[PDB]
């Protein structure tokens, strides 16, 4: 769920997830995708594409188990959808961390209506 | 959709919707409801309760027509769900404006996991 995702983002990036990523660029936050503004945004694009594989679980609402081991996100439960979900979330958290170097506050509450239409995943 | 909702919030409050309300308190923003932190939050609680009446339209994704007339949000189309949706959104925008006086930045990215469970609507 968004709870695990936010926690993962906090764990990897050390940033308040909602503040830093709740509305960033064309892909981080609500609704769907848009042409990415930058690498951080592209993380979120990839992450929304990743969500497309999920069957039977709701990426926003459904909790799943993961733990922090050796300062790594370690997805737990074998429930195929929840595990895929967990891995999507882990990946975006890692990706956002990796791209902190180009994080741009100007995209924080980027006007999503002006985003260019996303390519198919 | 969130586009119309955000626009309404901007029109009424003059605030960047994502920044001011995208994650505020226990009810403004993602997921569901929680015991409101304050009046602004309660607007959002009421607004998520309002969404519960919607059948056949997606409150996040579905566009609808409204206009700004006499500095009032005026919901257009007769499609029953979309009109209800529009009115829910109009109401929360008005409500958020009305409660700007107690808007508290401390709730902006309130830790939603610690929210108390919402009462039934
Ligand atoms: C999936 C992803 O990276 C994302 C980021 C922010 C919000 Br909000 C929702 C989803
Ligand atoms: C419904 C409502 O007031 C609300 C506010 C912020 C976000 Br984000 C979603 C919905």
């Amino acid at each position: 769920s968004l709870f695990e995702l936010g926690k993962m983002i906090l764990q990897e990036t050390g940033k308040n997830p909602a503040k830093s990523y709740g509305a960033y660029g064309c892909n981080c936050g609500v609704l769907g995708r848009g042409k990415p503004k930058d690498a951080t945004d592209r993380c979120c694009y990839v992450h929304k594409c990743c969500y497309k594989k999920l069957t039977g679980c709701d990426p926003k609402k459904d909790r799943y188990s993961y733990s922090w081991k050796d300062k790594t996100i370690v997805c737990g439960e074998n429930n195929p959808c929840l595990k895929e979900l967990c891995e999507c979330d882990k990946a975006v958290a890692i990706c956002l961390r990796e791209n902190l170097g180009t994080y741009n506050k100007k995209y924080r509450y980027h006007l999503k209506p002006f985003c260019k239409k996303a390519d198919p995943c």
